[PDB]
């Protein structure tokens, strides 16, 4: 699945990726959700939504 | 302020240094909640992450 990305994104840490407007970009997972999480060792990463529940 | 403790469901094993390694059952903190993110390539095949809102099919 190639996306376009809507706008500029100027990555806030260096775990983001920065896009320009327009730019041609392939949505690598079936479109699944990611979240940013944190363990008690203070690391913190991307994890995939569905492995995680509140 | 905006994290909640969540728990990890099942091992996950990172498969980029952006991603996080996690045992079932592990107790988490969920950062900037409400934000999802999606796995993208660009033109110089480089994989990140972005915000969803930010990407669109077209």
């Amino acid at each position: 699945v190639v996306v376009v990305a809507k706008f500029d994104y100027v990555a806030q840490q260096e775990q983001e990726l920065d896009i320009k407007k327009n730019e041609r970009l392939w949505l690598l997972d079936d479109s699944k959700s990611w979240w940013r999480v944190r363990n008690s060792m203070n690391k913190t990463g991307f994890v995939p939504s569905n492995y995680v529940e509140r």
